[PDB]
């Protein structure tokens, strides 16, 4: 009937159209065959891999040289699912049109909370959360702002941090910005436009996001916890710093019970957030302290 | 004899073909078939869909937590009849090509009445109306434009309530906005004017409605009562808020007698148009106060 | 026909839907509504044999 | 439904078409009747496969 393989398709294409939430994640989503994927290489967090190899072959400093970057290059994704359940009793009325018009919301609010996890999450159940990973790189280095009492930083911090991963991030291809919507109101509709904030459309060109500094598309809000003590900014080169291993193409299973005449579906998802090296986002603080 | 059963598919089909008022007369349409499409579902309100589900998970606040939910998600219908005959009694000295002359006007009366019941309306027999919705939503927080004359014809109103519903939904898909003619000239061909409604296509690009204010197309349609107090906006995202459980494929009821110098062609319609969630529309505001 | 004057259309059917006020109510109406033409008409004086 | 009170279980059907006092009738009553049921918990297990 329905609640069946017949209706996972209009329950699974919602992933295809709304993995596309441009609110917190954009990477090369790795298509995964195995599961606990891992490489064993040491990435170029020290290389330097020829002088030519010449009359000298760099023998003195140093002997490896530094890290490294042998982590080793592991991957292990994360199951992600709401339980889905419809009125698994009442419709024998063949509405069907129903579960289209009923949900497309489960993948969605699934993704909503998923990006709350993405911006903000300590690594288990979720994969990597941004502000939690930002909460180890000293991304929220102290300070830049002045604790919710007329906070004054323009893209001044953005120039500073822009130097701080002007380090092995170049500039503005990609390198992007998330802020807060409190940050959208303390800076967008400022006069600044400090190179740009306002109006930040600024054509509107290719994909982009709402508002823009220096070229960088801009997201806000929510999943940024405000409370003055934060990153109210989120700057990183996405490309270098972080990537998406994503394994489980979508399965939901519409086996029945689950009793009391309301049965069981499960919005299963295994993707993963992972990176490489060291400190790759510096963002905040912006303190309450 | 005509006017009993000879042109009907005619009228339903041309009523499909000018169901066409880009103001509400298309929306999130459910071509319905139940009398009351009821369900007891709990959509995007409360969850927290997946969460990490591995360690701790939902153990303190709050359980339900807040809403929720329930409504229940009933979908009745509203009976949108007309009742205009003409006397076919001696108005019959070979006319017949009046059947390709008479009609047309009547569904025009239909759809105008339909829209003005649609945007302001009580639920008693109509749906509850969208301008009245914002009234019972109080979605209408004042002031932001000063009451017919020196009206601050801005868009920070728009931006404030834009992220307020972007606190609710998200941003810039769709987000829409129905204006007055007072707001038509008041935000067409003023200076700046505003965000963007210069040009007023505003590209045109999209599927279709005049104007585009960062994605908010501009609907006059002229049913706001002026007099300094009403909205002159309708800040909502369409593609979140309100669906149209549109019910019945119309049959006219061209009934013969009804005698003594008359006949009887009552006409019909049945749709419903129903709130999907909580508060997902704002408006004005702008009022007299 | 009756004009497109005065309505206010249906109560959509239950109990006593505004059953105290009103009914019909104003005009309304039935005008009635008869039309034809003037066979409107033009003519062009010029020189035509040459 | 045409409600309990308000009916007028009888109307004259031989005299005037409800005019003076009055034919409506009086008040009340009103509630939009509708009948969707409920479930009751009682589901049990006992000393089952013993």
């Amino acid at each position: 009937s329905s609640e069946s393989y017949e209706t996972i398709f209009s329950q699974r294409i919602i992933r295809d159209l709304q993995k596309e939430l441009v609110v917190g994640a954009l990477f090369e989503e790795l298509p995964m065959s195995s599961k606990i994927l891992t490489m064993l290489v040491e990435p170029d967090a020290g290389k330097a891999t020829w002088v030519a190899a010449s009359t000298y072959g760099t023998d003195t400093t140093t002997g490896e040289e530094v890290k490294g970057a042998l982590k080793e290059i592991h991957f292990s994704t994360y199951k992600l699912a709401a339980k889905s359940f419809i009125t698994d009793e009442t419709e024998e009325d063949a509405i069907f049109s129903l579960l289209p018009l009923l949900r497309k919301r489960l993948i969605e609010a699934h993704a909503v909370s998923i990006e709350e996890a993405f911006m903000t999450g300590d690594g288990s159940g979720k994969p990597k959360g941004l502000l939690t990973l930002a909460s180890e790189d000293s991304a929220k280095v102290v300070t830049e702002a002045k604790a919710d009492g007329s906070v004054l930083v323009t893209a001044k911090t953005i120039s500073k941090l822009r130097r701080k991963l002007g380090r092995h991030g170049l500039k503005l291809s990609k390198l992007v910005l998330i802020v807060s919507m409190d940050a959208y109101y303390d800076l967008l509709e400022d006069e600044e436009w400090q190179d740009v904030a306002q109006v930040g459309n600024d054509s509107v060109k290719l994909q982009g996001q709402v508002g823009r500094i220096y070229g960088l598309p801009v997201v806000v809000s929510e999943y940024f916890p405000a409370k003055a003590n934060s990153a109210e900014f989120a700057v990183i080169v996405y490309k270098d710093n972080f990537v998406m291993p994503r394994q489980r193409a979508v399965t939901v299973e519409r086996e029945r019970q689950a009793g009391k005449q309301r049965d069981a579906y499960y919005v299963t998802q295994r993707v993963n957030l992972q990176r490489y090296f060291a400190n790759g986002v510096v963002s905040g603080t912006y303190a309450a302290s």
